[PDB]
């Protein structure tokens, strides 16, 4: 019984413009945040397969502005369309715009596999891939089910490591694990029945 998260990802037309309209470097930003996310989330023993990628070069399928919720629903009802095309887990949007409030990234909570909500919005904040995929495995936590780590959880991964991805606040170092706690609430989510589209290897 091995775990494994089709990871569908799309860069908007803002990241495409702030990547100097070049196509390949856009996608590669893409490739490397999704290998970070892959990193993370391998630390709760769930491998991530990039099912698919998409760059809007021309103009954004799902209206972005500066309210991160307004953005990420208006990005998951596109998704809907985008599955029955190209069928994934989790889809997720990689935005060059800033939202208000200094939110980075948002996603509904227990939405995994969820027809109208398996998906998330992260802005990519740093100049550092990774950056982004701790933003985006935060999010991708948030769907299996994962809340903000409690004070007295992360034991360790100290302070210059980064510390634990469900943290609430983010920033260099990033986070390159996920809790204790992040790993049995997991545990629980599954038992319960939660994700359950997840438990196919990729072709
Ligand atoms: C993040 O952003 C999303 C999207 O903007 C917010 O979700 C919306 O939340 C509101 C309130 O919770 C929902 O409003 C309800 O809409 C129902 C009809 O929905 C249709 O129309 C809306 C708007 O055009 C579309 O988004 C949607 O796709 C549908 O086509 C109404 O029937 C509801 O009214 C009835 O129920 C309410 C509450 O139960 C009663 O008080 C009323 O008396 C009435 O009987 C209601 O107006 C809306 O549907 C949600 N949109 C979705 C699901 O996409 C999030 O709330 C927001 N998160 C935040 C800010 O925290
Ligand atoms: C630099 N900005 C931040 O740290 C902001 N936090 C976020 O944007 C969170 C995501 C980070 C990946 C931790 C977000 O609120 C969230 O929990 N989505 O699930 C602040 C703390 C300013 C609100
Ligand atoms: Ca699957
Ligand atoms: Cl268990
Ligand atoms: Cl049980
Ligand atoms: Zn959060």
């Amino acid at each position: 019984t091995r775990k494994y998260l089709e990871l569908y990802i799309v860069a908007d037309h803002t990241l495409f413009l702030t990547r100097h309209r070049n196509l390949q470097h856009t996608k590669q930003r893409l490739l490397e945040v999704a290998n970070y996310v892959d990193q993370l989330l391998r630390t709760l023993d769930i491998q991530v397969a990039l099912t698919g990628l998409e760059v809007w070069t021309e103009r954004d399928r799902s209206r972005v502005t500066q309210d991160a919720n307004a953005t990420l629903w208006a990005f998951l009802q596109w998704r809907r369309g985008l599955w029955a095309q190209r069928p994934h887990d989790s889809a997720q949007l990689l935005t060059g715009r800033a939202f208000q409030g200094a939110t980075v990234g948002l996603a509904p909570v227990e939405g995994m596999c969820r027809a109208e909500s398996s998906g998330g919005v992260s802005t990519d904040h740093s100049e550092l891939p990774i950056g982004a995929a701790a933003t985006m495995a935060h999010e991708i936590g948030h769907s299996l089910g994962l809340s903000h780590d409690p004070d007295g959880c992360c034991v360790e991964a100290a302070a210059e490591s980064g510390g634990c991805v469900m943290a609430a606040a983010t920033g260099h170092p990033f986070p390159r694990v996920f809790s204790a706690c992040s790993r049995r609430q997991l545990r629980a989510f599954f038992r319960k029945g939660g994700g359950a589209c997840l438990s196919n290897a990729p072709s």
